[PDB]
C-alpha cells in the first residue's frame, strides 16, 4: 500500500512508460522539471489524508478498511459533500489541478452504471468492477478518467469518422480478452497515474457497437505512447530559479493517450457493446464531475489572497474600490462553492447503493465555472497593475547590476521586500495568464464538456410543460392545459419529503 | 385555531383596524379588492399545510404539536432546507409575495437572540418569547416582522435625527409595560397578521438606548395607524374584468404603520434598553431572511413558463434563441436557488437550540437575487414581443366593434384562443412591470438590505489574511506573514467534517 | 402652416378619429387625460425647433425652406448626426418618447428606397415621395411610420397566413388607386400623427406581391380604427393628482390601427408589387431607426438625474457606492450614445442624393439599447430605496390626518421637503415600473425589431471571411486561403480615404 | 530620412543601447530572436504608409512634407479619425502592439500643453517643441511616450515617497541643461524607438517642483540602462520552429528605462518647473490615447478570425451557438470601434491650433476596452475546444514517431491539414493566454490607466447637478433647484450645433 506523498512519488520512478514531450523520449518524469509539479501536486492528496484524516479518508464498506477519499463510493449525500470539502481544500494547498478526481468520479458513475449494465444483460460487468475498487482501495493507487477522444469531424459520430480510430474502438478480441486502438486526448494526471479507466466520450448508436468499450489498463501497459501536451509558460519550469514560475511547486499536467492495440483482459473490462448505456455512463461521470469543479474556489481563493496581498504591498489595501473588487471576486467564487455542495446536499441513492448528486444543480455548478473565473483573473490583474506582466526575470534580479536597480525601483510601500512583491506578482501571473491558467481558465471551460454541453442538459431537466401549467394557472388559462412529455425528476428532488 | 385558509379569511373579518389608502378609510379590507389577492395569497399558505401536510406542516417540540412551518422554530438544518423547499412551492403556486416568512424569519432570529439577552443580563426575554411562541402555535396565526423604520436621514443614527420619532423608540414606561412612538415602512402583510414584532434595524450605540425595543402588537393594537402603499397597475384590481390584471387572484401587500403611544406589556416585550443587541438580532434575521428569497425562485418557474408560453402562442417555441433564453433564464433561476439552499443545508445549531443557516452564502443566495431577476424579466420580454406593452384593454376585447377586430387580427399560431394570448401577456406585464414586479423586481433588489449591505457582510466574513497565507505560501513568500486577525467562522463551516460537539 | 406647440394641438382637435380606449369612442383625444401627455410631447418637438432653431430645423434643398429636422430628408453625415444630436435634447426635455423619429426614419429610408424601385422598373414613385415630402415639409407635419403588422403565425410569411389580413395588403384596385386591408400594430403617436406611411415589414416573395404596398394616408381616413394599447401606470393619468403619475406632462402612446377597405390615391401610392424591393426599405428604415435610440440617452440623462437626487434627498449623495453606480449609469449611457453618433458620422451618399447612417454601427447602438436600460434602471431602483415601490398615494398625502403622519415620517436629510421627495420617487417609479417604463424598457427592445434581428444583421456585415484571412495570415496558413464571399461594404467605410 | 520599413531596421543596428535581458546585456536587438517580432511590428507602420498613403500617411502643416501619421500633429477631427482608422488596420495586419501610438498621443498633448504653459509663464517651451517636431518628421523617427514611474507607495505623490527617484526628478542643472534621475516602467517600444519624451505621471503640488520636467532623450543617451520586461510565453520565440509562438512574426515590446544623472539640453526640455501644468499634460495625453484602443479592435478581429477558423477546421463553422458567438464577440468589438471614431469625430480645436478628441467618449472606449476583450477572449477558448491548452510541441509534430501519430489523431474534417489545425489553434493560445495576450488584455486594462483613473474622469464630466435639475422638471421640482457647480463641456460638444468661431 501506498500511504505517504513521498511512497507515491517512489511508486512512479522506474516505470519505463513511454512519454515524448519536445521531441525527446522522457527517461524518469519524477525527475523532469516540467513534469515534477504536477506529481508534487498529486503527492499533496497522499498527504493530506495523513494530516486531515476525517476530510481526506473514507470508511469503505466495500473493503471494510479506512480509504483514500479519492477511492471511496459515496455511500450517502454526505459522502458526497465531503468530496467537494476536500476538493476546496486541495486547491487552497496547491493553486493548481491536482489531478485525482477524473478517477474518482468514473468510479463512482461505474458503479451505478455496471449495475444497470447487468441488469438488462445478464452479464457481470458490476462484478468485475467490484473487484477492481477493492484492489485499488486496498493499494491506495491513482487512477486516470479517460473518456475523452481526439473526435475528428465534431459534425459525426464514430462510425461516421474517415479513420474511425479517432474515436477509441475494440479492434480484435480472444478467448483472453480485447484489443483496443484509437486516442484519449487532454489526460489529466495520466503519466503521474498508476490505471487509466477507458470510458466512450458520446451517446452511441447500435452502428457504433464497436466503440463500446470501458477498461481498465495501467499506466505502463504495451501499445501505449504518451505525447505531452504544451502548456502557458511550460518552460519557465526549466529554467533555474523558482520566481519566475509564480508557483514553483505545484503545477497540473495533460498528455494524449495513444492506443495501438492494447489489450485488456475480460477482468478489466467493465463495458464490452451494450452501446445503449454509453450515454448513461457519460451523463452520471458528467453529473459527478460537474460539481467536482468546487475545487476552482480553492484556486479562487488563492487568486483572491494574491489579489489582496498585491494592494497591501502596493500600498492601497483599503482603497474603495479594491475593497469592492475582492468583495465582487469572494462573491462569484462562493456562488460557484454554494451551487456544487447544494448539487452533493440534494443527492439520491443509485440502484447499487452510490449516491448520485443532483444533476441539474451540477450543470449550474459548471455553468458558472465556465464563466467567473474569467472575471476574477480580470478583476486580480487590475488590482496588481502592470508590472504583472512587464516584470523582469529573476537572472535580471539577481544580476549585480541589474539588480541593485530593480531593488530599488520595484519598491512598494515602505518596508516591503521587493523579491516578495515579485513573487507575488509572478503568483497573479502564473494563474490569469501562465501555467495555472490552463487549468484556472481553459479547463474550467472545457472539463466535463464545453458550455454548449450544459445548456443542452439543463434543457432536458428544466421541467417547461410544468412550468407554462404554473403560469397557464395563474393567468386564468384553462381550455389548452397540455400534460407534459419530459423528465419530471428534477422537481421530485426539489420538493422531496418524508410523504415523497 | 384557525385550520383552512378559509378560517384564515373569516378570522380577518371585522377587525376595524385604521386603515389609509387613497385617503379613505377602509372599512373591511377582506372586501376591497385592491387587498384581497394579498389575502388569498396568505389563505394558500394554509391550504398548502391541508394538502401537502409534510412540506408545510412541522412537529414543534415546543408546543408538542403539529404546527404550520411558518411558525416553526427550526430544529436542524433539515427543517431550513424545508422552509426553502415550502417557500419555493408557494412562489410556485402564487406568483407573488405570500408574506408570511418574514415573521418566520423574525420568530426564529429571536428565539435564539433573546436567549443570549438573558445569559448576559438576566433577564426573561426568552421565557417571555417562548410563551408568545406557544400562542401563536396553538391558535396559528400570521405573524408580520417589522424592523424597518422610515430612518430620516440615511447618514445618521437614531439619537441624531432631527426627529427622533425617524426610529421606533420608548417613550414612557409605567408598572404593566412600555409605550412606544414611530413608524415602520415597507411592511409586507402587516395589514394581514394577526401579530406583528416589532424590532430594532441597525446597531444601536448606548446614546441609541431608548430604541432597543422589540415587542409583539396585535394588528388590532390601539394607537396603531396603516398607510396602504401604492403599486405598479395597483388600480387595475379595481376595474371591472381580470384579464388586465395578469395574476387575478393573488398579489401583495405593503403598508406604512404609524404608532402613537401604543401599549406593549411586559409579557411581549422581548429587549428593552440592551442596545448591545440590536445588530446580533439583524444581523440573524436578515440571515434567515436572505436565503429566505428562494421564494422568487418559484417566481422565477412561472415566469420561464409564461415565457414558454407565449413563444407557443407566437408559433416559435422551438427557434434556437429562444430556447437558449429559456435556458439562460432557467440558469440564473437555479443559481439562486442553490444558493439559498446551500445556506440552509450548512446550518449550525445556536446555543438557544434554534439552527441558524450560513450566513455567508444567505448574502450570495440574496446578492445574486438583487441582479438576476432583472434579467430573467428582460428576457421575458424579448420573448413575448411588442403587445406585452401594446395590448388594447380587455373592456376592448369585450366590445361589439373593437372586440371581434381583436380576435381576428391578434390571432397567433393557428388554434391558439386569443384570450390565452392576451392572459399570458398580461401575466408577463405583471411580473415584469405591474404588481407583482414590486415584489420580484424591487423587493428582490431591498428586501432585507439594499445590495451594499450583503457586500457590507461579505466583507466581514471573506476571510482576507486566510486567503493572502494561502497564496504567500504557493509564491514562496516567508517572512512577512501576518496571523489573521477577522472572523473565520465561514472556513470553519466550511471544512467541518462531522456533526459534533467536541 | 403649423408652427408653435400650441398650433400643432389645436391641428389634432376636431378630427373625429374613431379611437376605442376602455370600450368607449373617444370624443376629443386632445381632451383626454390619458392621451394628452403624448401631445404635449409631440407639441415640445415644435417648440424645440423655435427655442433652438440650429438644432431642430434644416434648410431643405428640396423646398428651398426652413423645415422641421424631423421632415428632413439628410444631405449629409452632419444632417444625421443632428438627428441625433436633437433626440438626446429631447429626451433630456421629455423623459419619453416623443414620437416624430418614426416617420422621419420613414421619409429617408423611401427617398432612397423609391428612386432604386424607379430605376429598376421605370416607374414614378420618386416623384410621387418627393411630391408629398414637399407638401408635409411648407404644411409642418407629423408623420407616422407604420411599418410592423400583428403577423399571426411568427413562423409563416404573409402568402402562409391562415387569415391573409394578418399582414396588411392590396385588396382591390381602381382608376383612381388601391384599396388596403389589414392592420399595423404598436403604432408610436398615430392618433397624434396628420400622415401615416404603411410600408411592409419583411422580406417578400412573389407569392406575397399584393403585400408590396407603401403608401400614405391621412389619419382621419376612412375605413380606419384605432384601438388604443393600455400602458402600466395608463390609468394615474386619468386620478385627479400630478404626483403619483411621476412625469405627469409627458408620455407615449401607442395603438392598433385597422385598416378596412382603405383607399390610397395613386400619387401616395410609393409601392404598389415590387415585392423585391420590401427587404431594401425595411433594411434601410431599419438601418435608420436602430440609431435613432440615442433618444434613449435623453432619458437616461433624466433617470441619472433622479437617482442623484434621491441619493442627496436621502443624506447619502457621496457615499462611495452610490457615486460608483451613479458612474456606471453614465458609462452605459455614453456607450448608446457613442455607437449611435459613429453610425451617423460614419454615414455615406446614397443614388438619390439622401445619407444613409453606417448600418453595422446602427445595429449595435440598437443591441446595446436592448440591454443598458435595464441595469441603468436597475441601478436607479437600488439607489432610491424601497419608498420607489411602497410610497402611498397622493389622496393619502393630501389627507387631514394621514397627510400630517407622511409629512413627519417620510423626511430624508434636514431641509428636504417630503413633497420633493415623494415627486422624485414616482419619476423614478414612472420610468422603471410605469408609463415611461413602456418606451425606456420595452421599446428599447423591441422598436426597429427584437434583438435577433440585430444579430441577423450583424451576422450579414461582419466579414467573417476575410478576418478568417487576417488570422490565417499571421498564423503562417497559406495553403487552404478562399476568397471571402460575404457582403465587404462595413471594412470599406471603415478604411475609406480619399484615395477609396 | 527612413523610408521604409528595412530602412528602420537597419537604423536599430549598431547602437548599443545598455539592455538587460536573462541577466546579459544583449549585444545586438535586432538579431534577439525575443525582440525580433516588436521590431517587425513597428517596421509594418512604415510599409503600411508606403502601400497605403492616405491612411497612414499626413501632410504636415508645420514642415510642409508628407509625414508618417504617426509624426503627425492632427489639424482637425478627420485627423484624429484617420488615426483610428490606421489603428485598426495595423491592428489587423499585426496581431499585436506596433507600439507607435504612445509617442504620437504624447507628441498631440505637448503641442497644446507647451503653448498653454508659455502663454501663462513667458517661456517658449512650444518653440521648442515645434523644431522637435519639424526634426522628427524630416527624419521619419519612432518617438517613445514615457510617463509611467514606478511609483512606490500608491498612497503617496513624488514628494512623499521614502526614495525620491521613485517618480522621475531633476537632480541638477547647468548653463547647457538638466540632469534626471529616475526610472519609467512598463515602456512600449522603446528600445526599438530613437526618441523617448520623458513626461510626469501625475497631479503635482508645489512641493514636487522638482518632478515638473518634460524632456526628449535619445534612445543611446548617456545614462539609460533599459531592463527588459518577460512576457508570457516569451522564450518560444527563442525555441526553434514558429509554430508554437502562434504569432511568429510580430509582437510587442515593455522594459524598465533606469535614468541615471541623464543630460537634456535646453532645447529639448518642454517643461521645467511648472508643476500646475503636469495635471493637463496628462489628462490630454490620456484623452487621446485612451481611443488609441481602437488598436484592440483589429486584434479583436483577428481573434475572431482565428475561432471561424477552427470551427471550420473542426467541422461546425455553422451550429447556432457558434455562430451566436462570433456575433457576441463581433458586437462587442465594434462597441470599442464606435466609441473610439466617436470620441475621435467630436474633436475641438486646442488654443496652439492642434485638434483634441472628446475626453468624455475617450473614457467610454477606454472602460470598454478593460472589459470587453476578456469576454472576446473567453469565447474564443469556448470555440477553439481544449487542445488550445493541451496541442503538443511542433518538436512532437515534427519527431518521426510522435509526428505521424499527432498528423493522424488530431485530424479535423476531411481535408484540413492537421498543421494548419495547429497553427490556428497556437494563434488563439498566443492571443488570451501568451505573449499578445500581454497587450490584447493586460495592457487593455492598464494602459493609459487602470479602470479606477476612467471612472473619476467619468465623474468630473458626467454633469450631475445638470441632469438633476432635468429630473427636477420633469417630476414638477421647482423650490430647490441649485445651478449646477461641476464642469459643463460635455453637453456643450454634445449639442453644439454648428462648426464656429
Ligand atoms: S480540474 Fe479541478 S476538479 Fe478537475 S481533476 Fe483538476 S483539481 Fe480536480
Ligand atoms: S418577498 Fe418572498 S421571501 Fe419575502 S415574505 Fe414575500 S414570499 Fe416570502
Ligand atoms: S422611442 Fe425614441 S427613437 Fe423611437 S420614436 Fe420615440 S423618441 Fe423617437
Ligand atoms: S497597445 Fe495598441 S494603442 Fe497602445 S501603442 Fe500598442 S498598438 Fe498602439
Ligand atoms: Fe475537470
Ligand atoms: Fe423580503
Ligand atoms: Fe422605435
Ligand atoms: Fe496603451
Ligand atoms: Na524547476
Ligand atoms: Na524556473
Ligand atoms: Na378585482
Ligand atoms: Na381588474
Ligand atoms: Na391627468
Ligand atoms: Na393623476
Ligand atoms: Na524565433
Ligand atoms: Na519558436
Amino acid at each position: 500500500t501506498i500511504r505517504s506523498g513521498d511512497d507515491y512519488i517512489e511508486s512512479l520512478r522506474g516505470r519505463d512508460l513511454k512519454v515524448y514531450l519536445f521531441g525527446e523520449l522522457v527517461k524518469e518524469p519524477v525527475d523532469h522539471p516540467m513534469i515534477r509539479p504536477s506529481i508534487n501536486a498529486v503527492a499533496e492528496t497522499y498527504d493530506l489524508a495523513l494530516r486531515e484524516e476525517a476530510l481526506a479518508s473514507a470508511d469503505s464498506s466495500i473493503t471494510g478498511l479506512k480509504v483514500n477519499r479519492f477511492l471511496h463510493i459515496a455511500e450517502s449525500a454526505e459522502d458526497l459533500v465531503l468530496q467537494n470539502k476536500m476538493q476546496r481544500k486541495l486547491g487552497q494547498n496547491t493553486g493548481t489541478c491536482f489531478q485525482r478526481c477524473v478517477g474518482m468520479d468514473a468510479m463512482n458513475s461505474l458503479h451505478s452504471t455496471t449495475f444497470e449494465i447487468d441488469e438488462k444483460h445478464g452479464t457481470d460487468y458490476h462484478k468485475r468492477f467490484l473487484e477492481f475498487v477493492k484492489m485499488v482501495q486496498q493499494e491506495n493507487l491513482v487512477i486516470g478518467g479517460a473518456m475523452t477522444d481526439p473526435k475528428g469531424d465534431r459534425s459525426k459520430g464514430p462510425s461516421e469518422q474517415d479513420d474511425p480510430d479517432l474515436f477509441t474502438r475494440i479492434v480484435d478480441t480472444d478467448e483472453k480478452g480485447v484489443y483496443v486502438s484509437g486516442a484519449k486526448a487532454h489526460q489529466t494526471g495520466c503519466i503521474n497515474s498508476h490505471w487509466i479507466i477507458l470510458m466512450p466520450t458520446i451517446r452511441l448508436t447500435e452502428s457504433d457497437k464497436d466503440w463500446a468499450i470501458v477498461g481498465a489498463i495501467p499506466a505502463d501497459a504495451k501499445g501505449v505512447t504518451y505525447i505531452y501536451g504544451r502548456q502557458s509558460c511550460d518552460t519557465r519550469s526549466m529554467e533555474e530559479g523558482d520566481i519566475d514560475d509564480g508557483n514553483a511547486k505545484f503545477g497540473g499536467q495533460e498528455a494524449l493517450i495513444i492506443l495501438d492495440r492494447v489489450f485488456i483482459p475480460w477482468d478489466k473490462v467493465f463495458m464490452h457493446g451494450e452501446y445503449e448505456f454509453a450515454s448513461m455512463l457519460v451523463e452520471r461521470f458528467t453529473c459527478y464531475h460537474r460539481r467536482s469543479y468546487v475545487c476552482k474556489t480553492g484556486l479562487g481563493d488563492v487568486l483572491i489572497g494574491a489579489a489582496a496581498t498585491i494592494a497591501d504591498y502596493n500600498g492601497v489595501p483599503k482603497v474603495s474600490h479594491i475593497k469592492d473588487k475582492i468583495i465582487e471576486m469572494t462573491h462569484l467564487n462562493e456562488t460557484i462553492f454554494a451551487a456544487g455542495i447544494a448539487s452533493s446536499h440534494q443527492g439520491q441513492k443509485m440502484k447499487s447503493g452510490v449516491y448520485l448528486n443532483d444533476d441539474m444543480l451540477a450543470q449550474v455548478c459548471k455553468h458558472n465555472v465556465t464563466r467567473f473565473p474569467y472575471e476574477i483573473s480580470r478583476l486580480a490583474q487590475d488590482i496588481a497593475g502592470g508590472l504583472v506582466v512587464t516584470l523582469p526575470s529573476e537572472k535580471d534580479f539577481r544580476h549585480p547590476e541589474a539588480g541593485p536597480l530593480l531593488k530599488k525601483y520595484l519598491a512598494g510601500r515602505k518596508g516591503v521586500d521587493v523579491e516578495n512583491r515579485m513573487r507575488i506578482l509572478r503568483l497573479i501571473e502564473n494563474m490569469t495568464l501562465g501555467r495555472n491558467a490552463v487549468g484556472y481558465l481553459t479547463e474550467s471551460m472545457h472539463g466535463a464538456g464545453s458550455p454548449q454541453a450544459q445548456r443542452i442538459q439543463i434543457q432536458r431537466q428544466m421541467q417547461v410543460g410544468y412550468k407554462k401549467n404554473l403560469a397557464k394557472n395563474l393567468a386564468g388559462i384553462t381550455n389548452d392545459v397540455e400534460e407534459p412529455k419530459e423528465s419530471s425528476e428534477y422537481f421530485k428532488r426539489v420538493f422531496k419529503t418524508k410523504d415523497s
